[PDB]
């Protein structure tokens, strides 16, 4: 019973941008209110829990190509 | 019983931008109000929960180019 | 009962990115208010909690460019 | 030519209330926005101006009942 | 040509209030935006001016009985 | 030209009140943003200006009855 792999992913690839100028980018938030109210929690596995946020973002990448993989080979 | 697998994805992908000028993005949110309420919570997996947020985002990339990928090869 | 196996993934990937310039960039969160209110908690595994906040972030990398991979090969 | 003049306004008055209870009384406004643009403004006399507010009131008097009066007598 | 005048008023006014109990009166004003934009202004008399305001205001007397008079009397 | 003149308010008022229990009170403003602009001012009488306030006032006397009065003769 031979068995005989070749896992061979080539790749040429650029992920390019130009952007002439970033400039004038205002960010005025006027406030805000947030109220919770809760009696228990159990969070078992893996949570990724948020309770109550007022949170503000400004992001500004002169770039942000992003490139993501992901190979994944199995056996058996 | 031979088996023999050959595993040969080629990719020659470019992904390009071109912006002449970014410039002039105001964002001025106004406030808000937020209330929530609950007794109890039992996450048990992979949970990614949010409860009451007032979120604000500016995102303003030069680039912004996405490439994802994925291969996945499985034997049995 | 012969295995032979050839992981051999090649990559040539340039991810690039050019920005004239970056500037005028204005970030001017005003205020806000955030209350919460429980009683008992009990987190078991990988939990990632966060309970009201008030962030404020300003993330201008003149780069910003992301490549992300993973490579996962397993035997039995 | 005799003149003879009697101003005599005679008042007896009662201003009541009775109230039990007064509470339980919520107010929770959500935020706003006002813009206003102009150019010039000539004010003259005994103006009362407001421009571009975003007021908010709770007037919670156990009594507020009110008694006006005015008296003006001239003679030429 | 005699003149007499005889200004008189009498007044035995009680202004009154009973309240049992006052309580449990939130006010939680949730943020809130103003932009005001002109060039001149040339204001001459007697002038009451706001611009731009973002007031609050919680205003809980336990009486609040207001009673106001004027007399004014005038001869030439 | 005989001129007399009785210029004689009397005057019996109470302005009461009575308020069982004052508690309980929340204020609890949530932030906010204001913005103005202009060139040139000239305020040349009597003038009463705000510009650009963010105010905030929590008055709760535990009376606040006002009677107020104002007598004004004149002779010529």
């Amino acid at each position: 019973g031979s068995v005989q792999i070749v896992y061979k992913p080539v790749d040429l690839s650029k992920v390019t941008s130009k952007c002439g100028s970033l400039g004038n980018i205002h960010h005025k938030p006027g406030g805000g209110q947030v109220e919770v109210k809760s009696e228990k929690l159990d969070f078992k596995d893996r949570v990724q829990s948020k309770i109550g946020s007022l949170d503000n973002i400004t992001h500004v990448p002169g770039g942000g190509n992003k490139k993501i993989e992901t190979h994944k080979l199995t056996f058996r």
